[PDB]
């Protein structure tokens, strides 16, 4: 038993991390087959961060303006291409450690693991959820751009995120592996802000089920509720409305505990309305929403 | 910026995980050079879990009674030995993926990363602290015994933990990589329980420094305190007494923020005496004690 903020094993991604340097800017890149992927702001000059034209910036570059290094081995760039907000650098050598992989664009509320790297070297791994406002509350310092987020299904790594920038609120914004930003964010120093965030309702319910699986039942009640009445209450606490799709997803967890989804919703409505009364659930004094129903099943 | 429960990258350990089966018991082993390490309860039979004699059980075994599988290939056991509470299975094949490594026994309050594996396959990774009562609040299911905990210095893996059993309170017990249990625990089914735990004071203070580094100052105050007066209060909340060794260790964090260690102690004293007043620190409604001063510096 026990329940932890658990991340995926990171070895399949560690073997793909490289250092990418252009001009005076160094960040990380992802080396799959014979292509190194990295944020396109690597070619942004330190004087052109307000409104750079990346199409112009890149056409003015040659292959010898990109230095890629795998460990202590320099890779030779043999061509280059831009795809939305990321660069693709073709190299002489295919990465022999390339795992089976996919590029996946994820919905808000889904989780992934982040492999935090600096100068091509992994420093740590942690679990994130894509917030409803399309930001992530990550942990990134200078030189961390190009670090990636991912999931592993069986033996295939599904890359879903690459880090680009930190917002004024202390949260992080980035793209999928095809260069498309999550949310309304752009890679230039204009006025940008995270939208109003919301709490991921289906994840809180999944996590309450995890607590029941681990023998922790104090927060349940004899009551039930309709889905519509629950949503009327949940919205007052800035929770995502609960959909029938979410109810169906929680099905296997309901079956494991014997607690109908709407009964667990009534339990959450009581927790929201009254608080935890000084108690904790799975060691937390607040309602945790970074565990999906799939995370709960996989760990339990 | 940002601050996460960050674990070490796990690739160096993943390449060392194997499956060990003896009789009808399957668990994990750690394969370094030509030796596979695993809990000695792997030879404990059903219905002999109350008072097994492991010296007597092992002498009744041959090398061919141990099956070790790396990936999908068998290793040949060519010798065996017991060292305290773990078995060493010498095999014909040396692991080409053996990292630089140490075996380290750690003090309570220190943190390490846990690579949870089943049937030789890594499933996830998370961060733990050795609790003062020598248990860990981990996440382990059936078949997880033999999973290991570790730190990475530079490129060298310091293995500090191997999982053996779960206590009736829901917490876990195990050994160093030489088979010596942390705390007063034995691998036999007699009445054992976790002792009264305490909160790791020096880690809470380190984590409060991390909050200041990342912009949370609401919990600070203009007050200060003596070390003896602080310990008089902290003990009333089931906290570890703070030593001068701890104060010295917090030095670099005091220097980075400009907040004297004893000033931060006065801040923690206020937090213990009044609560958080509905606010959070680094996203937590609880005082977190699973970050050492070394972890705070690494992540900041
Ligand atoms: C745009 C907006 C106003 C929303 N904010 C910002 O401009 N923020 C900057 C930012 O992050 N930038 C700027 C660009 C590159 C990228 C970057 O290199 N950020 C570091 C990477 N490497 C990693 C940052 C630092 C800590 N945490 C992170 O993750 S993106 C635009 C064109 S240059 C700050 C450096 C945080 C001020
Ligand atoms: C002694 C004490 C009363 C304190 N507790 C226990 O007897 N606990 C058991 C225990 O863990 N045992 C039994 C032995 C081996 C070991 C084990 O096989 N533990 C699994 C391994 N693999 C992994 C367990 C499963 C759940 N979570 C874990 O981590 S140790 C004694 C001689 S056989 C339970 C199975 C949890 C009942």
């Amino acid at each position: 038993s026990g329940f932890r903020k658990m991340a995926f094993p990171s070895g399949k991604v560690e073997g793909c991390m490289v250092q990418v340097t252009c001009g005076t800017t160094t960040l990380n890149g992802l080396w799959l087959d014979d292509v190194v992927y990295c944020p396109r702001h690597v070619i942004c000059t330190s004087e052109d961060m307000l409104n750079p034209n990346y199409e112009d910036l890149l056409i003015r570059k040659s292959n010898h303006n990109f230095l890629v290094q795998a460990g202590n081995v320099q890779l030779r760039v043999i061509g280059h291409s831009m795809q939305n907000c990321v660069l693709k650098l073709k190299v002489d050598t295919a990465n022999p450690k390339t795992p089976k992989y996919k590029f996946v664009r994820i919905q808000p509320g889904q989780t992934f693991s982040v492999l935090a790297c600096y100068n091509g070297s992994p420093s740590g791994v942690y679990q994130c959820a894509m917030r409803p406002n399309f930001t992530i509350k990550g942990s990134f310092l200078n030189g961390s751009c190009g670090s990636v987020g991912f999931n592993i299904d069986y033996d295939c790594v599904s890359f879903c995120y690459m880090h680009h920038m930190e917002l004024p609120t202390g949260v992080h914004a980035g793209t999928d592996l095809e260069g498309n930003f999550y949310g309304p964010f752009v890679d230039r120093q204009t006025a940008q802000a995270a939208g109003t965030d919301t709490t991921i309702t289906v994840n809180v319910l999944a996590w309450l089920y995890a607590a029941v699986i681990n023998g922790d039942r104090w927060f349940l009640n004899r009551f039930t509720t309709t889905l519509n009445d629950f949503n009327l209450v949940a919205m007052k606490y800035n929770y995502e409305p609960l959909t029938q799709d979410h109810v169906d997803i929680l099905g296997p967890l309901s079956a494991q505990t014997g607690i109908a989804v709407l009964d667990m919703c009534a339990s959450l409505k009581e927790l929201l309305q009254n608080g935890m009364n000084g108690r904790t659930i799975l060691g937390s004094a607040l309602l945790e929403d970074e565990f999906t129903p799939f995370d709960v099943v996989r760990q339990c």
